[PDB]
């Protein structure tokens, strides 16, 4: 989807960052072969598999750069570290063995076409647009049914799709959605964004990921081009 659909909130003072969801990724029990759970690679997990796992905490106003590689000490042993300061949350967790979700509204600073990039250790889904991720100010009722990835990527896979190149209006607010996992060992991930007018990569979305409350009508996208 080349034009995804944005949205316009009517909101003065937009709450800055995205929400965080992390979860619990248990190891399977000692002695299993192979060590991690595969339950990561199931097509609903990242819909409601997840659920089943322990919340760890919701967080909101993730928002700068949240790039991160983690070394794993050693590998199918559950250790414990911290995440980068974007992500506003402090204390140590398994960064071995971890789920997280964030979601929330990206907004462009400049017309034209955008150049998501990604790569992971384990795994990284991105949903955007409304309707692919969820509808306009109406997250909580469509938080479920978010379609194709527009961009994935698996550590380990001939994977593909590490990248999204859409057209975006500086008018609007894009749903996006994104999915991580790391299942054991060292965990990693990369958003990048490169736009057409700009000569240097994008790595800290501090002024381009927002947060709005749902709202009984919706906010559809005022800007429409055909
Ligand atoms: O290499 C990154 C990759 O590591 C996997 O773990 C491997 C590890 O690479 C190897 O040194 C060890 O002997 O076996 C491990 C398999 O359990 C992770 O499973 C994978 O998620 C990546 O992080
Ligand atoms: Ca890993």
């Amino acid at each position: 989807t080349e034009f995804p659909l944005g949205c316009s909130p009517n909101v003065t003072t937009p709450k800055n960052g995205l929400s965080m969801e992390l979860y619990s990724y248990d190891y399977l029990k000692s002695g299993s072969n192979p060590c991690w759970d595969a339950a990561y690679l199931d097509p609903n997990y990242p819909r409601t598999g997840y659920k089943s796992h322990r919340l760890l905490a919701k967080v909101e106003n993730v928002a700068g750069n949240i790039n991160f590689y983690y070394h794993a000490p050693m590998g199918c042993t559950s250790l414990f570290d911290t995440l980068p300061q974007a992500y506003n949350y402090r204390t140590p967790l398994t960064m071995t063995n971890f789920t997280m979700l964030l979601y929330g509204y990206f907004k462009p600073k400049v017309t034209g076409y955008h150049t998501f990039t990604i790569s992971a250790d384990d795994l990284l889904f991105v949903n955007f647009g409304a309707g692919n991720a969820f509808d306009c100010c109406k997250r909580e009722s469509s938080a479920d049914d978010f379609g194709n990835y527009q961009a994935y990527a698996v550590w380990g896979s001939q994977t593909a799709k590490d990248d999204l190149t859409v057209h975006l209006d500086a008018g609007l607010y894009y749903p996006i959605r994104i999915f991580f996992n790391n299942r054991d060992n060292d965990g990693a991930l990369s958003l990048t964004l490169k736009t057409e007018s700009d000569p240097n990569p994008v790595i800290d979305f501090s002024d381009y990921f927002y947060s709005f409350d749902d709202t009984k009508d919706g906010c559809p996208g005022l800007v429409s081009y055909d």
